[PDB]
């Protein structure tokens, strides 16, 4: 059971939104003073949003990786809340903005490398995560980034549904078949960390910028793709060029993804 | 891949495909001056359609190169057309299991289910799903060594197959581990067909209702709670063939201990 008293539990400051409510950080009494991030849930007072809110929490309980943002518990009294692991760095798009001269070229192989071993643990466990995307991504440390929540992943493609959602369809990360046809699976989320990769090495900035999103699936049909960015190691631009093959079937499965990152972070290492 | 025929030595009938007579012979090259090979013939090749569908058998092969999948030597294009394997000298598992039924130690069963793993999880990393694992598929090398036989000859299987491929024809690599789990309990039963005596027609019934093959005697309990994994009814809670074979080969090395 993870089960957690609310007066255990100091709320702070609202540090973002999701699709449940407003997402706060807080700290947890249990340590006497862990930091923790708290989803609330303003319509969980209806039984079918309380069962589909707990059930992201559910979700998360069910994974324990290095590299993925870790259930601490639920407070299932109103207001109903979920406590997750705080990631104190924030949000990985803006830690490599500010970073952007900073940051060495071995530390960014590495991230995408930490993120790959997250991917090959919910492939195995065949979870598809649908919303593979730098935003997804929050830093621990210096030299650890974690996938984020996965209710709160998927704000992206809720947006369509909710009148007063800021999102947007995340169409520039989606494979083909996944934009044609809604088809989600292991071989569209390798598609997705592709374009995870691409933005890594880009320092954080977003894939086809000033493009249309309905403008998307028509350049990709036509056999564009992102370009190599500068001071990427061709070696992963094939890598992520492999990611982006048409046919799902031919693109590689994380486990070949994360010995073949193995490999480029040990060579990056060494020069 | 094409092969001149006289280098070729035509032996024995050893079974039969859908496009003929499947016969053991020997193949003379620089390389190996006596290679036993596993030759399977087309008696219907001078028809177009035949002839494309059996050579596509041997390209399907052709991108595979795995230890425990029978390799393809080569081709003869010319009448009557000939495609070359690997053979396994020993010959189906089933026959083998049944034979060697007192003879074979309980090492050598989880080394046979480890072997096969490896083979799947090369084929999942290909994003190939296979649709017929099977112990009828499966043949033998050597005592210490079994491999995937041809893919066309491997060529309905109820008692093998998921409850979504029953029920909705859907193959992914999820109902390949489901089969995966009937072919080690197969092993582990010495050959021993599942669901004897059960209809074809009331077996998703009895899947539906919880019902599992029962652990076999003598396999280990964290080998039987790994086939009831495979067995899981939701296709997402199986595992993948990476865990699969991680946790074989720790079987194994317990069994292989005492
Ligand atoms: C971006 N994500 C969010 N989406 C919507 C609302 C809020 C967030 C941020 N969530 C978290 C989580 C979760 N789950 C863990 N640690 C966290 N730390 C921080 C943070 C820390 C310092 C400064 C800024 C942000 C946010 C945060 S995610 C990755 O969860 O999909
Ligand atoms: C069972 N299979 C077959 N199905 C139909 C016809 C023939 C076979 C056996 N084929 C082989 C192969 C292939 N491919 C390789 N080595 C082989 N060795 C033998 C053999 C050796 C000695 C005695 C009896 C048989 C058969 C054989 S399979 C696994 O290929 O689907």
């Amino acid at each position: 059971d993870y089960e957690i008293q609310r007066e255990r539990i100091e709320l702070g400051r609202c540090i973002g939104e999701g699709q449940f409510g407003d997402v706060h950080q807080g700290i947890y009494m249990s340590n006497p003073a862990l930091a923790v991030a708290i989803k609330t849930c303003k319509n969980c007072t209806s039984d079918s949003v309380r069962e589909k809110f707990l059930q992201e929490a559910l979700t998360m309980r069910q994974f324990d990786h290095p590299h993925i943002v870790k259930l601490i518990g639920v407070i299932t009294e109103n207001p109903v809340w979920i406590i997750m692991e705080l990631c104190t760095l924030g949000e990985l798009r803006s830690f490599l903005q500010v970073r952007k001269y900073s940051l060495d070229l071995a530390s960014l192989i590495l991230y995408a490398y930490q993120l790959s071993t997250a991917l090959a643990y919910l492939e195995s466990k065949r979870f598809v995560h649908r919303d593979i995307a730098a935003r997804n991504v929050l830093v621990s440390s210096n030299d650890c980034v974690k996938l984020g929540d996965f209710g709160l992943s998927r704000y992206m493609e809720d947006s369509t549904y909710y009148k007063a959602s800021k999102g947007k369809l995340p169409i520039k990360w989606m494979a083909p078949e996944s934009i044609n046809f809604r088809r989600f699976t292991s071989a569209s989320d390798v598609w997705m960390f592709g374009v995870c990769m691409w933005e890594i090495l880009m320092h954080g900035v977003k894939p086809f910028q000033g493009v249309k999103n309905n403008d998307v699936i028509g350049r990709i049909e036509n056999g564009e793709r992102l370009p190599m960015p500068p001071n990427c190691p061709p070696t992963l631009y094939s890598l992520m060029t492999k990611c982006w093959a048409y046919d799902p079937s031919r693109r590689p499965r994380f486990t070949e993804l994360k010995a073949q990152l193995s490999t480029i972070l040990e060579e990056e290492k060494a020069q």
